[PDB]
């Protein structure tokens, strides 16, 4: 049913009307204990949603949102291997994936938990031949890179894991990954690599990507020219379930790890897609990893809504996105490895949520997915809050931030510490976005009269602050489940199917079309609009083409 | 005077009313000429801005407001130097930094024209030492690696643009880039250098900056623990203004290349700060990179509003932020080499026009500055454009393409050109985005029933592409100038100031303030909030500080 017609949604517009031009340090005066009551502590996380602008009252309200939606039915359903993902007709089963090993799950006839372990421990033996040297290159060399090849989930994964577990790497092998099109990408990865000590990963489902395999192929070029055709099997393994597409790309079929349809490439990095970390980490560091996901997802089933993380996050956002009218949350980690976690995040949340149709097929009523965005703290700090505190726009944020670092430096004075630094700013931004300053209070501070209106910080700018214990592989997984399940709250609330990704097809089959167009001899007929019509044209001239037309 | 009440604004208003529910299929049939009529060809830019919400009334009505709005007497303004930066009473002269060198300007006493020449002089001589081999480390040995040191408008250029023209790089010195005063940014730059033939340039135009002088000071030591306390004076130069404190860092004060303060850091790269790029790819190439922002500025200053790019654009994004509630636009490179330029984007657009004050200071009566996001094409494609084809939210997009590139591939046939493939895409994805497929247009491709109303993909996205001939440095120039005009008409039309940024004070120095509550010995006082209160105390226990707390 439409979920804007429920009393539970009147009841939010209603309470809206009251609270929604209450300012922070209201919120704050009127809840003292707020500061300690309105958090979470889970795994090594702890979680203070406190800076948000709602009332106990409002988190009731949206809970009982969350309960005539049946978040806690649909929630049990997705675990059990039901078909909530309606469009497709199929399982949503990315939290199978890092069950431990004595996991009861059987769901249509398979056992996952058996499946699953397989793959892993394929990989743990694929991957520890490679650490220890028992796996050689076309000559007698170790390999010292892995290259990713993949787009979306097979990429943006692999290289945000790499990118924040990469004080973990201990084996001396490194890793690169090559997703575009966009020929510079392989040029620009490939040119200081030596081809015998390079292995490439090539990751696809079906393994007829177009963008994977013709890197791939590309790639494959490059390292036969270098060490001979027979040279493949052993600087090409593949994460796909294409056995007969494997082999004869030529792939040992035993260097092939799969994962099945129930996972979302955008929910795969736990899977076999994150065969470019194990092999960075090792499968133990990896088995943390997977662990992370498991702690978060044992807590998502069972804490009550009113003490549970990703429902209350998920709900919260909500809150701004349809009552408030807030396009976009930006998420900022206080942390240069996880600097491709904001572009991570973006593709599990947009990807599922940017729907326009229920899991029935009728129209939405009302917004459904925002924009996420975000860059790691103490770089965005210097790009674009100046827009978050002085601008005109509500942009919840979520700060992500670690106590302890792995590495440390002194200040410039050869004491204290770096991390202390980078802290003190993570503290500092929220509670200023939050409480702003006022005229009188910048007036206080000797600033001349008539530029003291320019330096007023209206505060009212909400944050949710994530402080992990440390930055470990089982604290990154903690972090993607406890995203992955705030995704989940937020379609299960709108009824939409976060699971699904329809809206890219016909852009393909579109470029699969325009290709002869922009390529082919002799001048293209009259194009579908006269933009592309000229665009095209134009393209032809400047690519040495058109000499004749 | 407040533009939101004027009789232009309110003529948008009315025609808002009429055409705001208009899908752009039936712009286009009601206009068949405008994908020839709506494009601009500036320098080697191509410009098509036809797959706007917008007739020709439209434009004439946006015209009509930047009018009222004095656009070109503020434009004439800017560049003859008067403080048009009120808040702060200084000029706004980022254009005077690319004029040839046989320009005349002469401005509060200053003839900046030959201030500006001289220090690109002293880059070019000191930049083609460290090319030629005649500046040598320490130790005899060749400078290979510069990693430049800064943050914000000191660092986001630098990166961008080394990136962005890596086809140019041909003096085998490479490129690294230290921000983040989370320590693992320097630990991780720093790991695999030799510091004898690692040079440090450090950017920053007070020479006090936080991270970076605390940066620098890291890697000072670094370098002095190798090559002894002498060695600072060839491994060590400044981007600076600061005499004094440059030495005594323990650079050499000839070493110092300045930039004044009527350039802002988010409009700096064209100046000393671009001293990175002059390095790894010649002070020529740097010159032609000049000249392309130039090409744009002349084109901005002469070209009547009608066909004048940057104001038609920026109008346009105006046009859907200001009528449509649109809150952020995406910038979508379909380039892997420009994979940074959205980011750079963000400081630029976000923290100019991030503003809720009017340029006297009384408050604004409408939204002002819009969220700038996005990801390089066919990564970003597999990640969020989901969201932008089925999703419910009006995010203007502007595709950024090159037709020549720079180094081609074969498809996997071995035919063709994985650039085209780039490419067709970059075409179709306007196109699909513009105009989109209806339930009919599926059904009528075999799908089943009800399946179809989750594949209808709703259109009326609009966009701009941007088709440059080829990346080269001057067009670089030219696409970082087009936004910099963009920016500056939105601005002008809102009355706000775009050049100022007091919005990241407060931060900074309660951060200062933060920093002992959770450093020093002893528990932290009662905190100004609980949030912050609770937040530190978990902080100091978690750092192994809070035994006895």
């Amino acid at each position: 049913p439409d979920i804007t017609a429920t009393p539970a949604w009147d009841a939010l517009a209603r309470h809206h009307d009251q609270i929604g031009n209450t300012h922070l340090r209201q919120f704050f005066a009127d809840d003292p204990g707020r500061g300690r009551e309105l958090t979470v502590s889970v795994g090594d996380l702890y979680i203070d949603y406190s800076k948000h602008r709602v009332t106990r009252e409002t988190l009731a309200l949206l809970i009982d949102l969350a309960r005539t939606a049946h978040l806690e039915e649909r929630r049990d359903q997705m675990f059990a291997g039901v078909h909530i993902n309606t469009s497709e007709d199929r399982a949503v089963l990315h939290t199978a994936l890092r069950l431990p090993r004595d996991a009861e799950l059987v769901v249509d006839g398979q056992d996952v938990v058996t499946d699953v372990h397989a793959v892993l421990d394929a990989m743990g033996a694929f991957t520890d031949r490679l650490r220890s040297g028992e796996w050689t290159g076309a000559t007698g060399k170790r390999i010292s890179t892995v290259v990713n090849i993949g787009i979306g989930g097979s990429d943006l994964g692999p290289v945000m894991v790499y990118q924040a577990l990469r004080h973990y790497a201990d084996a001396g092998i490194s890793a690169r990954f090559v997703s575009n099109v966009d020929p510079a990408d392989l040029i620009a990865t490939l040119a200081d690599l030596d081809p015998a000590t390079t292995l490439f990963i090539v990751a696809s489902k079906t393994f007829s990507t177009l963008e994977t395999l013709t890197n791939a192929t590309a790639a494959r070029r490059w390292l036969t020219d270098a060490l001979g055709d027979a040279a493949v099997s052993r600087h090409f393994v593949a994460v796909s379930t294409n056995k007969r597409l494997v082999d004869d790309f030529g792939i040992n079929t035993d260097n092939m790890f799969g994962f099945w349809d129930w996972v979302g490439g955008r929910y795969s990095v736990d899977s076999a897609i994150g065969l470019s970390l194990m092999t960075v980490i090792g499968r133990d560091a990896f088995a943390d990893f997977l662990a992370g996901f498991h702690i978060i997802d044992r807590h998502f089933a069972t804490a009550p809504l009113e003490s549970n993380a990703p429902v209350l996050l998920g709900l919260i956002g909500l809150w701004y996105s349809n009552f408030f009218g807030a396009q976009s949350r930006t998420v900022l980690p206080y942390s240069n490895d996880l600097s491709r976690f904001p572009a991570y995040l973006q593709q599990l949340t947009m990807e599922s949520n940017g729907k326009s149709t229920r899991a029935d097929g009728s129209p939405v009523s009302a917004d459904t997915g925002e924009i996420f965005w975000g860059e790691p703290g103490t770089n965005g700090q210097h790009a674009f809050y100046q827009l978050l505190h002085q601008g005109t726009r509500l942009v919840p944020a979520d700060f992500i931030g670690f106590a302890q670092p792995l590495d440390d430096l002194p200040t410039a004075e050869g004491t204290g510490s770096m991390h202390d630094l980078l802290m003190s700013n993570f503290f500092a931004q929220t509670q200023v976005l939050a409480f702003g300053k006022t005229a009188e209070e910048i007036a206080a501070d000797g600033t001349p009269a008539h530029v003291v209106a320019h330096k007023v910080m209206p505060g009212n700018r909400p944050s949710t602050s994530i402080l992990a214990s440390r930055l470990t592989p089982s604290v990154l997984g903690q972090l993607i489940a406890l995203y992955e399940h705030q995704v989940f709250t937020e379609g299960v609330v709108w009824g939409i199917d976060s699971f699904d990704q329809w809206g890219v097809e016909l852009g393909k089959t579109q470029a699969k079309a325009l290709l002869p167009v922009i390529t082919g001899a002799g001048s293209p007929p009259p194009q579908s609009d006269s933009s592309t019509d000229g665009l095209v044209r134009r393209y032809r001239t400047e690519r040495g083409r058109a000499g004749l037309e």
